[PDB]
């Protein structure tokens, strides 16, 4: 079937980068919301396992493009490190080709490039591709948090860089915003909602996610949440149940997590937990996201086509080292790369 | 969706094999045709390049389990023995982990070992994978091709014995046969669809395989037969248009090869062109396979559970080296395998 258009994406994401891929306006997903959202949580439970940094320091400000490739269970490798087959690994494309099968290793080197102008926030991504018999084909843009509080409501600069780095990547047309907000908070006062609003006043491309659904308070639920009565999105309102701190320390699976996780939505929610849960949410972001690729494919292949003629005239006009130069002949070589992917299906 | 069941039963084709998956009657698609049906083209037709081996000489006399694995384009390996990264590569059961970036080695070690108390054919299978992005997951056990005419109508006696080895796969309750018949040839009298009645008299597990359409003599088509007024198989009667012997050694592709392909069906079956062709081929063997599979499996895994019963008190019988209990160890012992495979998913 033509709807494996989420690895062409994927080619498109690594083919730019350096080259600068705003211009280009990619179809993908863009995943905001502040630093006690669960939105680690979030990622950790598509891929099904530990994975992003868990030790704050003063690291974790950079932009994650987190593109989960899905294998079947009989695809293995060696283990890093030269026999017993890894049924995951992953890839880092700072590092090119080299294997990571230790997810130890994989999660140490996330912190390695999130340390390395900047002052303290840099634009550039850190691409990752994990490879998992257990996840869906699915490509997640992580940005970093956000402070629970406004700008102004907490002392430290920083932040203001921090929503700059967010609406740089929300002001893609093309770009679908994952909001994730907590249960336990006022969630029509959300830092992540708010922020969406700007870009997207209603909620055309935005869709919802509220975690922590069993850390409210007693008596209260999420009832008029779950069932869009409360937050304007369009694209849909999930929620869901991750693991804890606590269950990370306590070596919790996300399989046992997804499981208790069921238990909640039926006890809790029963007349909505089919439209809600983990696994529901890995289900529905990859469909949303292969639909959403495939009706602005005919647009970014206009697009390419049209930037690499707007960049060769301004090469021209730039006359016959040159910085300025230097950077559209290296735009106008990502181009040719992404036209030759984009001509091969 | 949970349709990961293809690499399933590719486990269990692999757990049981030396010893004895008859009896298990796992669910697959056997092959049946005679020597100049196409056979061999209709495989490699959704391999997507050479494969088989097409040197007669005296061999290629055993069975073929070949299961097509589909990767994501992102999935690469190192070449056998340049960078270059692999797009397809292949992995034989009988060299356990070892990999095969050229596919003229691939095709070498399928004669290694179709030649290696056999009087000229072998029962034994051969287990080989083929990763690729251009495949869909499928998985077709081959079966040696028989001989056009009757076996009282040819000299070598040995024919016999290949009509008792595909009686011995297709007398599998749970198998579909995918039987191979060229149009210009009596579809009434067809070796392939006879044998087929013998084991399933009505069509209600047999798809028929009509090739060389464009072979026909002037003045006769196929359409009689494409509708279904012809061959009384109730599967389906798909038509396709393989590569000929002067297409591979003109080194023609399968992409071309499938562009003509569909420009023959537009203009000789314009009313029949989109239930026919190597595309719609691939398409409906995959769902085939799929749904057959999933109508299968809670039997299935019934069957393990009861056949590891009968063979423990076939040990007990035995008493207190052996071949019989040393056949009855290793049964148990793969049923075990088998078992846990099944029990994740």
């Amino acid at each position: 079937r033509m709807e494996a258009l989420i690895p062409v994406i994927n080619k498109l994401q690594d083919v730019f980068n350096t080259v600068g891929a705003d211009i280009i306006q990619l179809p993908q997903i863009v995943v905001v919301g502040t630093q006690s959202s669960g939105k680690s949580s979030v990622l950790e439970s598509l891929v099904g396992r530990d994975l992003l940094p868990r030790g704050t320091g003063i690291v974790t400000r950079r932009p994650l493009i987190l593109q989960l490739v899905h294998v079947s269970q009989e695809d293995k490798r060696k283990t890093t490190g030269e026999g017993v087959e890894a049924e995951e690994w992953g890839k880092f494309l700072h590092t090119k080709n080299k294997l990571y099968t230790d997810f130890d290793e994989i999660r140490q080197e996330i912190e390695n490039e999130t340390e390395r102008n900047n002052k303290g926030v840099s634009p550039e991504p850190i691409h990752l591709k994990i490879f998992s018999p257990n996840v869906v084909n699915l490509t997640l843009v992580d940005l970093p948090g956000m402070t629970k509080v406004p700008v102004g409501d907490q002392p430290k600069d920083i932040e203001l860089q921090i929503r700059e780095l967010i609406l740089r990547f929300i002001s893609n047309p093309n770009s679908i915003i994952l909001a994730v907000t907590a249960a336990n908070t006022d969630m029509a006062t959300s830092e992540a909602l708010k922020i969406s609003r700007e870009v997207d006043p209603d909620g055309r491309r935005t869709l919802a996610v509220i975690t922590k659904l069993d850390l409210m308070d007693a008596g209260t639920d999420a009832m008029d949440v779950l069932m869009g009565r409360v937050i304007p999105v369009k694209l849909g309102i999930i929620g869901v149940v991750n693991r804890s701190q606590l269950d990370i320390n306590n070596k919790k699976s996300v399989t046992d997590s997804i499981r208790d996780e069921y238990a909640f939505l039926q006890k809790k929610y029963p007349s909505l937990a089919n439209r809600n849960g983990t696994k529901y949410l890995a289900r529905t972001l990859n469909r949303l996201l292969m639909h959403h690729i495939r009706d602005c494919l005919p647009e970014l292949k206009t697009r390419i086509n049209v930037l690499a003629a707007q960049y060769q005239s301004l090469l021209n006009s730039y006359g016959e080292s040159g910085s300025g130069s230097k950077e559209a002949a290296d735009m106008l070589k990502a181009l040719q790369g992404a036209s030759q992917i984009i001509a091969e299906i």
